[PDB]
């Protein structure tokens, strides 16, 4: 699950915190990646307010952070979906979208799905360390097709 303020890249509004999307049950679309490495958009189908649990702030090498529960999965540079704490524990890297606005603009001009690498580029980002934020509100969203979505920092979060 993700912290209230964790921003999801929405098609209609750009970066929007998941706590806002869930608390207001905002009907918007996220960007997801399919098995063929293509980006496409999908409308949120479920909005989950998961109560409160321990949230850790993972510091990323590019200066951004991921405030999430230790078991939340992300796509690594070895193309595996792993809990963020396991990615930190094993000194692995997150496979992330590089130029957010550039890619959003490119995709706006194509019918989707469209290959990620033909509308953008990836970066390899290590997870430097983490600190506890203590118990905080947490959230999740459910999608009808692939169970992943892009965060505002380019990371690929998944079920």
């Amino acid at each position: 699950c993700l912290s209230f303020g964790t921003e999801i890249l929405t098609v209609e509004y750009g970066p929007l915190p998941i706590g806002k999307i869930v608390s207001e049950e905002i009907n918007c679309s996220v960007y997801s990646v399919d098995p063929e490495g293509r980006v496409y958009t999908q409308a949120i189908a479920q909005w989950h307010d998961r109560g409160e649990q321990e949230v850790l702030e993972y510091e990323l090498e590019d200066g951004s952070v991921i405030r999430a529960t230790s078991d939340h999965r992300f796509l690594t540079t070895d193309y595996q979906l792993l809990a963020i704490e396991e990615i930190f524990a094993r000194q692995l890297d997150l496979l992330t979208l590089e130029n957010i606005k550039q890619t959003e603009e490119a995709l706006d001009n194509h019918r989707l799905p469209f290959p990620l690498l033909d509308a953008g580029t990836i970066k390899m980002v290590k997870v430097i360390g983490r600190r506890s934020l203590g118990v905080q509100r947490i959230f999740d969203i459910g999608l009808p097709q692939d169970h992943n979505f892009l965060l505002a920092n380019g990371a690929i979060a998944a079920n």
